[PDB]
């Protein structure tokens, strides 16, 4: 392909003349993303150009990391890729990646702030998320910081898990375990996060929306109640421990009281997402079979993922290594066809 020149947040863009009309639209993780209009097929797409990518150990092992993953993700509801390039002819000049996915058009923040959302919209939203858990969460892919930015919807509330699997951070949708630093967490503390989504779309308001780590934690025990002594075993820290153990103690809140004029079949949900002890948190495929969302709910259409090799995080490789093994995976990537879905 021929490649232009474009400036663009105040860098240059290399891309193919097959993309056209970049515009920004936003940073993304490690990078910067603009939509474009993709010739070949008439499709709009997003380009998301690595920031540095191989500036140091850590972002050469993070580009590879998220190029691996990005390639492997093949679902409705979680980014993956139409297109990789770069405008390297040679693993010599190679020292640019961009990546290339459908274009979606806002985040959730976008869709629950300006609009008085349905229950049945909010099942739909929900399902969609849970939808891409199941997915991602079957490979061993566990997303940490899922938030209403992390998730990318389209004009027809259609969305995608983003950024999963990897500037002051939201710190509201985090598991406590994961906020915390506990000793051990699983993939629930995805789950946690879909129930703080949840309890927002359905009020309209930040269900623990701290000022810091402690004032959170405070939030989160005045619905859940105190912890028991079993919770403790999970956190290193003896003043942390002290802490907690030292806070006065309170009752778990009913649900039905705190989420007025709900669908019941929702409050149910967010009280098996919305529990401090992850081993009873409830599951993303077990969270699709739930009731609220018997209207979506679709075994045939809730796939799980190929295996996925992680071997390579526990490697330390040199920068060039690390840049190699992109350079291979660039190279490698097979385009998706443009149609992959059939009738059911
Ligand atoms: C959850 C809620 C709330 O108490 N927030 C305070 C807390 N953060 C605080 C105190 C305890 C324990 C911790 C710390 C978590 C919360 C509860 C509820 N209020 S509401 O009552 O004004 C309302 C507002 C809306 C709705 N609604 C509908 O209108 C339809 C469905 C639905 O849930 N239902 C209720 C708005 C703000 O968010
Ligand atoms: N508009 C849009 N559409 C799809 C994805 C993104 C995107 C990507 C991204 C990831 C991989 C890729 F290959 C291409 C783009 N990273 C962050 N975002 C946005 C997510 C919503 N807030 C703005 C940034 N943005
Ligand atoms: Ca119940
Ligand atoms: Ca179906
Ligand atoms: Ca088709
Ligand atoms: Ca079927
Ligand atoms: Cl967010």
């Amino acid at each position: 392909p021929t490649f232009y020149r474009q400036e663009l947040n105040k860098t240059i863009w290399e891309v193919p003349e097959r993309y056209q009309n970049l515009s920004p639209v936003g940073s993304g993780a490690y990078g910067s993303v603009c939509a474009a209009f993709d010739t070949k097929t008439g499709h709009r797409v997003a380009v998301k150009k690595l920031s540095r990518p191989f500036q140091s150990i850590i972002h050469a092992k993070r580009t590879y990391r998220e190029l691996r993953l990005l390639k492997h993700m093949k679902h409705e509801n979680v980014i993956g890729l139409l297109d990789v390039f770069t405008p390297a002819r040679s693993l010599e000049e190679f020292n640019d990646v961009y990546l290339v996915t459908h274009l979606m058009g806002a985040d959730l923040n976008n869709i629950v702030k300006c609009q008085k959302l349905t229950d049945d919209h909010v099942q739909f939203l929900i399902y969609q998320i849970l939808r891409g858990l199941k997915y991602i969460h079957s490979a061993d892919i566990i997303h940490r910081d899922l938030k209403p930015s992390n998730l990318a919807v389209n004009e027809d509330s259609e969305l995608k898990i983003l950024d999963f699997g990897l500037y002051v951070a939201t710190r509201w949708y985090r598991a406590p375990e994961i906020m915390l630093n506990w000793m051990h967490y699983n993939q629930t503390v995805d789950i946690w996060s879909v129930g703080c989504i949840m309890a927002e779309l359905l009020t309209g308001r930040t269900l623990f929306p701290g000022t810091d780590h402690i004032d959170q934690l405070k939030l989160i025990l005045r619905l859940v109640g105190t912890p028991g002594a079993e919770l403790l075993k999970k956190i290193s820290s003896e003043s942390a421990r002290n802490y907690i153990q030292s806070l006065a103690q309170m009752p778990k809140m009913n649900f039905a009281n705190v989420f007025i004029g709900a669908n019941p079949l929702a409050v149910d949900l967010l009280e098996k997402m919305l529990v401090l002890d992850s081993d009873k948190r409830i599951t993303a495929a077990q969270a699709l079979a739930h009731a609220y969302f018997a209207q979506y709910h679709d075994p045939d259409d809730e796939p799980v993922a190929d295996p996925y090799d992680q071997s390579f995080e526990s490697r330390d490789l040199l920068i060039d290594e690390w840049k190699s093994l992109t350079y291979d995976e660039v190279i490698s990537f097979v385009p998706p066809p443009l149609d992959q879905e059939e009738m059911e």
